């Protein structure tokens, strides 16, 4: 069980490789692209939007990711150009 701290942060993008924060991720709005923002060392960004539209996030290296606008949203970056299946099942021998 990992104890998570509750702070005043808006959105959070992390990679699905090791579990680290995304630094330098291009995140913009569906209609408000001009007001696009990037992620910090912590893996979060700050953006103010009037309408409750969706937010498009992209980071050079891993697959793209999109999430709706909310007080706290977690995103996971999937490996790009890499096919890795994480499935397993046992039974009769």
């Amino acid at each position: 069980m990992g104890h998570h701290h509750h702070h005043h942060t808006k959105g959070n993008v992390t990679s699905k490789t090791d579990g680290q924060p995304i630094i330098g991720a291009s995140v913009v709005e569906t209609t408000a692209t001009t007001n696009g923002t990037i992620t910090d060392f912590d893996g979060n960004f700050t953006l103010s939007v009037p309408v409750n539209s969706t937010l498009k996030i992209t980071y050079i290296g891993y697959k793209p990711v999109t999430v709706k606008a909310a007080a706290i949203v977690n995103v996971l970056l999937e490996e790009d150009t890499q096919m890795v299946d994480e499935v397993v099942v046992t039974g009769y021998t």
